[PDB]
């Protein structure tokens, strides 16, 4: 016997990851008895719990099963280089066309090598029902129950079972288990899957993974994405190998038929589209379509339309983001007829619908983008890049011949970019400030992005989350971390301007006002003015002109709107968007927004109004989000005063254009030929210095000794971003600056004044 420290050092390598660290401590440490037979007893009764966790690696080694492959899939082929590439190589890079079994037998190649086993095998899919549906696929070809080697997590802690060697999860469960797992210890391998999506989840993930490769020589990265540009995931990881699979894809036939105006409505055309192509592939065979959707009113409002024609032998089915455990499992499911499934993008990344014969393709999508001229997060529907385009004609290549067609000419698609800009160079940097903060991550600077944004959009994202109250500003030692208030701001999902404004709305009871201006803002006006008729579209939108807000215009459209798909059918009401010169599609998009928002809203306990706001109480909340957007008027000229010393007017179709109040907000400041300022709003001064306690710097003047007050008086000005919002207050400077007032005492200089 005779027990050693470096002999039982060695024994740590067949202890599971997450064991080592612990017992490694207690090791180091045992010097310090001094007793040369005490150190002795610590050595054996230590050894026996040592034989206890290293028992546990036999257990789980016992327990693994048989790892087979099926056939008929292309990556079993290229199974060689992939197993070697993972074994000699901390990071893997694994591209692949749809449909290659690349995502089922990554994890199985591991489990071959010997993994999975002292750590688990993390793989993530960027939606939950990915995740679920992918656990239940390998479990199956494994022959294994839930419960066994193979589990998924989302619902953030419900944690897998112990059997477990296989855990799935979403990207943003990875990142939320990095606060308290920094190393991430549980895992022997982590799978990054669908990363060619490369959202802020995705390039989170893939730096922070490049700041624990040299603290975690003992872990393996695979990422894996379809074929869009894998040298920027390799190029990432100091040139990690890169291994292309192919798919058994079925060639797509693709025909481009786009929209031509004849009805003069543009709903109206585009659902004649869609019927038209469900017509054109009706001749074909009575295969099942998939038709991708903008938004998920749209879907309603669509699929409303498709059962009201009454197509023989023909379900209908729509896809919303609600769909519950009863309404999710229908799509994998058997049907004795033709399935017509109505999906938006999200049948592009998770959504992998079986028995898909042929494609409608409108080829737009609401995406995410910030704006430069303005600036605001928003979300305009916008024309898909060409890789998106293929990966929805992509979604029917399963049988023998499917067919994609697309409501666009081929000389549209030739000219869209190539590849969608990736979220991290579409997003405000406040945004993803306050993201990092929340999960940790450290500095924007000082991290490895992929795609690094553009630093000069740094310090103008810190200025406003500091505006806002976001970000804490105190020396700690050095680094930022999240108010509670901050903290609130990154669940919303509208711009941190606009989140600010609703989270001031609880206090205001104009919640309800404060969600329908914020979503609005949001997106593209909805209030459409066509060059050959502005004067009727300029008629029709003075119905809701406010004489001092052109915000609140947008609630009295929203009443209206409101009111009126309540009178009024699906096809009544888009018949009205037209009348109204009403964007539809944006009008559908407002509408989503708000009820995405209002959800977002009613799970932080934020009650919604029911009985409507007044000036006053709604925009003290906006006022909230635009303190750097403050005008104060000249005196003569119709010009303002903004925030940096900088120099703005009134949009020229403003309500106020008219009558200039002496104190505005605007939503933006846009510089076409002067500095202008859009949606804007009479404001109070008084309404600043309770909302901007952070930003207000006091200045004293005319300090004086006062008879009948018995102190030393002074006038205070107050400037919010050098504003002055109070310009000459007299205040009792005695209760203020002390040591001024006797350092001014002895000048001889206080002699009573006024």
């Amino acid at each position: 016997q005779k027990l050693t420290f470096t002999a039982l050092q060695q024994r740590l390598d067949s202890l599971m990851l997450r064991d080592r660290l612990r017992f490694s401590r207690r090791l180091h440490g045992v010097k310090k008895v001094k007793n040369p037979d005490a150190q002795q007893a610590i050595f054996q009764e230590m050894a026996k719990e040592i034989d206890q966790a290293a028992g546990k690696v036999l257990l789980r080694e016992a327990a693994r099963p048989e790892i087979t492959y099926p056939d008929n899939l292309p990556v079993s082929q290229k199974k060689q280089d992939i197993l070697e590439a993972i074994r000699d190589h901390q990071v893997v890079i694994v591209a692949g066309e749809t449909g290659s079994g690349k995502t089922t037998q990554l994890p199985k190649i591991c489990m071959e090598l010997g993994r999975g086993i002292k750590g688990l095998i993390g793989h993530t899919q960027p939606r939950r029902l990915a995740a679920r549906t992918v656990a239940n696929r390998i479990a199956e070809e494994l022959k294994t129950e839930p419960g066994g080697c193979i589990g998924y997590k989302v619902r953030f802690s419900n944690h897998v079972s112990d059997n477990t060697m296989v855990k799935l999860m979403t990207d943003g469960i990875l990142l939320a288990e990095i606060q308290q797992d920094r190393l991430l210890m549980q895992y022997d391998t982590i799978i990054i899957d669908e990363a060619h999506e490369r959202s802020l989840n995705i390039d989170f993930l893939l730096g922070y993974l490049k700041e624990l490769l040299p603290r975690r020589p003992d872990l393996k990265i695979i990422i894996t994405s379809a074929t869009i540009d894998p040298e920027r995931f390799s190029r990432h990881f100091n040139n990690a190998p890169i291994i292309e699979v192919s798919g058994r894809t079925y060639p797509v036939e693709v025909r481009y038929r786009p929209i031509v105006e004849e009805a003069d409505d543009t709903e109206r055309d585009q659902l004649q589209a869609i019927f038209d192509a469900v017509d054109e592939l009706s001749q074909e065979s009575p295969g099942d379509i998939l038709i991708f959707m903008s938004g998920e009113r749209e879907i309603r409002d669509t699929a409303d339309a498709l059962n009201k024609l009454n197509l023989r032998h023909t379900e209908i089915l729509p896809l919303y983001a609600r769909l519950s455990n009863s309404e999710q499992n229908r799509v994998f499911q058997s049907h004795s007829g033709r399935r017509i499934v109505l999906a938006t993008n999200v049948a592009e990344t998770s959504l992998t619908v079986p028995g898909i014969k042929y494609v409608i393709d409108p080829g737009t999508a609401r995406i995410s983008r910030y704006s430069y001229r303005t600036k605001v997060q928003r979300l305009p529907i916008e024309p898909i890049s060409q890789a998106s385009a293929n990966q929805r004609k992509g979604r029917c290549g399963r049988v023998s011949e499917g067919i994609c067609i697309r409501l666009y000419s081929e000389d549209d698609f030739l000219s869209r970019p190539e590849f969608t800009d990736p979220e991290i160079l579409r997003t405000n940097l406040a945004s993803v400030i306050l993201q990092m903060t929340a999960l940790g991550l450290g500095d924007i600077a000082a991290f490895p992005f992929v795609e690094a944004p553009d630093k000069r959009n740094i310090q103008d994202g810190v200025r406003l989350l500091e505006e806002l109250g976001a970000i804490t500003t105190d020396e700690q030692a050095s680094a930022y971390k999240l108010t509670p208030l901050g903290r609130q701001l990154s669940q919303l999902p509208v711009d941190p301007r606009l989140a600010r404004m609703v989270l001031e709305a609880q206090k205001h009871g104009c919640v309800r006002e404060a969600m329908i201006i914020t979503s609005a803002l949001s997106i593209q006006d909805p209030r459409e003015r066509p060059m050959d008729k502005q004067q009727a579209s300029d008629e029709k939108h003075r119905r809701f002109h406010d004489k001092e807000s052109d915000f609140l215009a947008f609630v009295n459209l929203w009443n209206y709107l409101g009111e009126q798909q309540k009178a009024l059918s699906s096809n009544a009401f888009r018949r009205l968007c037209r009348t109204d010169y009403l964007n539809y599609l944006r009008v559908r998009e407002w509408q989503d927004i708000y009820t995405q928002l209002r959800q977002v809203v009613k799970e932080l306990g934020i009650p919604v109004n029911s009985e409507p706001a007044e000036y006053r109480e709604i925009h003290i909340a906006l006022l909230t989000g635009l303190l750097s957007h403050i005008g104060m008027k000249d005196a003569d000229k119709q010009e303002y005063t903004g925030a940096r010393n900088a120099r703005f007017s009134i949009f020229p179709g403003s309500g106020l254009f008219k009558k200039p109040p002496k104190w505005v907000m605007v939503a933006e400041l846009v510089e076409t030929s002067r500095l202008w300022g859009r949606i804007a709003a009479r404001i109070d001064p008084e309404w600043v210095e309770p909302v901007a306690q952070h930003l207000i710097k006091r200045t004293y003047s005319e300090p004086h000794w006062e008879r009948a007050q018995g102190a030393v008086m002074a006038t205070e000005k107050v400037t919010v971003y050098g504003l002055p919002i109070v310009a000459a207050r007299k205040v009792n400077y005695s209760q203020i600056d002390p040591a001024l007032c006797r350092e001014l005492f002895i000048r001889h200089a206080l002699v009573e004044g006024d």
